[PDB]
């Protein structure tokens, strides 16, 4: 590690990140929910954004938990029991899981001080799992993430273990968590202005 | 002020206090035996010291939290079932948590070298935390909804499967801890 090299390389790193975002947007590959937030972060002089996401609910099958797998259903919105049931109907092999995951934002910072300021702001907005993920000679990345999540086993190798009542309760909680993620992202967007 | 050569403020005093806290924890057996080797190795390195740390854990809890059961080892189905029977209100969850270590470091270079090594050993969520300190953490976390407001939604067969998967994670945790401990010597100069 070369001290202060990421600061020296910041202008370059930001320009490259902006080009990547510009194309991603025009290609319709960015979760629309957080497009406003990403544009806002990039409008602040000492930061830029890299690959990010706004939260997800998924019905997927994998050999063993943690070994991320095949997505039968993937949503970054709240879902209905119908949508989930349609995904479940496709289950054939491995462990079938219903997963809820927090949004994840990766942000480059010009200095260590800028990074710590952002981490502290993110935590204040409800993203307790925010921190400095990496420091290299090219850039310093801050990761913003929340603690909410769910991992429910739905079946294994074609067999389904749950019924409609339990599935209804799981979807209810899942949608509550998704609602919280969306609320926290909007809160962060409104407060990042303080970074100036 | 953030100083690269003074990453963890008052390192000397902090390490002296941390070593004192570890001595007490060891004597009362309040230290997860699974992480003892690693903790001792990290503190033997001049540029580091460990603080609030823990090994992987399985628990049953309810929140609107109240812990109904807590274990730092592979659990049995029956001890988990008994914990679940204590559920009365709120959301009932079965949780699996990765071991977590907090490490102080003399310089930023020391902190980054440790994060990079930990990540290479399987602790992908290792990072630099603002309180600055290094946090070492893995990814095999689990949060399973089991019931709500006194009503359990799952049966014993289902719980047995969850317990088996949880124990599989705990074994994976032990494996990663051994790999990290066997490589931590590289940080010495």
């Amino acid at each position: 590690l070369l001290y202060m090299r990421f600061t020296e390389n910041f202008e370059r790193a930001k320009k490259e990140a902006l080009m990547s975002l510009e194309i991603a947007l025009r290609k319709g590959e960015v979760d629309e929910d957080i497009i406003p937030l990403l544009k806002k972060i990039n409008s602040i002089e000492n930061y830029f954004t890299t690959s990010s996401c706004s939260g997800r609910i998924s019905v997927m099958e994998m050999p063993h938990f943690g070994d991320k797998a095949k997505w039968l259903g993937k949503w970054h919105r709240e879902v209905s029991l119908y949508e989930v049931l349609e995904a479940i109907k496709k289950h054939r092999s491995g462990q079938l899981w219903f997963l809820v995951r927090s949004p994840i934002l990766h942000v480059g910072a010009k200095t260590l001080e800028d990074a710590v300021k952002l981490v502290n702001l993110a935590v204040s907005c409800g993203f307790k799992y925010s921190n400095i993920k990496s420091i290299s000679n090219k850039k310093l990345i801050v990761e913003i993430r929340s603690t909410e999540r769910m991992d429910v086993l739905l079946g294994e190798n074609g067999e389904i273990f749950v019924g409609e009542e339990y599935l209804n309760k799981i979807v209810e909680i899942a949608n509550d968590q998704m609602r919280r993620f969306k609320e926290k992202l909007k809160r962060l967007e409104s407060k990042i202005n303080a970074l100036n």
